[PDB]
């Protein structure tokens, strides 16, 4: 109705909440890039996206990468790979390009040289979204000599811009 | 207020947001079951449930189980044990019975055989809800030889169905 | 119409208050540990995000002293909140109930000035009382140590609306 404003909407002939606001599902098939202490690699991932109320959730699957540093960045390039009609701008946080420490959590990453991984307890958080790239910080928990990393499934969530 | 549709509701004579939508508390007294690589066991938990906006949160307490595999499933049976007037259908995700990797997190589980536990950081996620049973994947982090598992308190959350 | 927050006038129609959807603040305050006769405090500068019916407290990494196998981490919201946020704004929707909310893994580095050993502890929101939020931190075993390296931790819970 012309006298209602999204997320408020006509719901079977009355005043309700837009179903689209309550739950929207999408997908990202795209590139995750790691950078830290001169180490750089990238990997393609298939990830569900769920937008629920004023939050976005990016459900990353387990993946394998190469060497990581004590501290580093994991970057999700949303500039391509989003399933239409979801656009890059739809992934911008409500704090826009502010630098933050949002949703900080433990992530166990298995470091190896081909053999039995040693799992390190690292600290991950959403740090910054900039020009359609979501940057996550991954640091702490110490490290070992390794050439491969086994990354767990990780859900990345934050407040979405409206 | 025939013109209104939940979660929009009459609030002190005007148009507001239903308090029931904003916060609801409940309880599940029920059975958590583990299955992985031919290992099966179950325990009872008494767990708070919070429904807040379009999310449901299941606050599992710490519990003790037996042997686990490198990878396996932890299943919560919502068919029984929900506090009235909550029903089994109330726990269906907004992605219904789709197979997902939602709310993936680290859980540290203490593995022992009567002595001091070794804590394994494993990877847990909501995988699938089917006919009132919520299936959580628990994998990764390696393992040791063990007969007993000490599970931490874990909160499991996901967007909740509304039609 | 007679609108009731968070329903509010938006651009001439009935919509959702932007304030309900996203609010960003800060808490510059004192975090106190207590367990088994151990007591210490630190200063934190932390972002607060209020999004829909949730509050998120984004604690930065900090260093403290000895911890017990089980103990309490307490956030003093009586002071330090950035105006116009007030202490009452941090009350959970379960008010002063004792709960086990948002239980998660937290890896904490225990040392005596040398290389930390990281212990996977279990943290949850336990109770808010008179402007003090009590978090429980237990499990994962322990070692003899004089210092603790705490990771960045985000603490979230449903927020009271009165
Ligand atoms: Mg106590």
């Amino acid at each position: 109705s012309p006298n209602l404003r999204y997320p408020i909407a006509d719901v079977s002939g009355g005043i309700g909440m837009s179903p689209n606001y309550r739950f929207r599902q999408s997908m990202w098939i795209g590139i995750v890039s790691y950078s830290g202490s001169g180490l750089n690699w990238r990997v393609q991932v298939n990830s569900d996206i769920f937008i629920v109320d004023d939050y976005i959730h990016i459900c990353l699957p387990a993946f394998d990468g190469f060497s990581i540093a004590d501290g580093g960045d994991l970057s999700l390039n949303f500039v391509t790979g989003l399933l239409p009609p979801l656009l890059t701008g739809d992934t911008e946080p409500a704090f826009h390009n502010d630098v933050v420490t949002y949703g900080a959590q433990t992530v166990a990453i298995g470091l190896s040289s081909g053999g039995t991984p040693q799992y390190m307890s690292k600290n991950l958080w959403v740090e910054q979204w900039q020009d359609g790239v979501l940057r996550l910080r991954v640091e702490g928990g110490g490290s070992i000599t390794h050439s491969n990393s086994k990354w767990p499934a990780m859900t990345v969530s934050y407040p979405r811009s409206f």
